[PDB]
């Protein structure tokens, strides 16, 4: 931020102010979603629907 | 402002009243806004962004 300042050579308000800016960091971290669906091969052969597609 | 004057050559109410306008003054006065942004030369060189432009 700026400040209002005087034209003084000795008095404490002729001095212009110092200031700074700052940066920070945010992250993406990859994590895994998974499932395993086991089935017996005779059930695949006996069923009327395609259970591997289901 | 005007007034309701009368008509005599001798009575006080025959005289037309004298009156006055007036002006005043307003001023602009310039004053100073400022800031100083100090930064270290190595940080300026090692950063990926053009921090002097920022």
């Amino acid at each position: 931020h700026a400040k209002w300042v005087g034209e003084s050579a000795t008095a404490p308000e002729g001095v212009k102010p110092t200031a700074k800016a700052t940066w920070a960091n945010k992250t993406l971290v990859a994590e895994e979603l998974a499932v395993i669906l086991p089935i017996h091969e005779n059930v695949l052969a006996d069923a009327t629907e395609d259970l591997l597609a289901e």
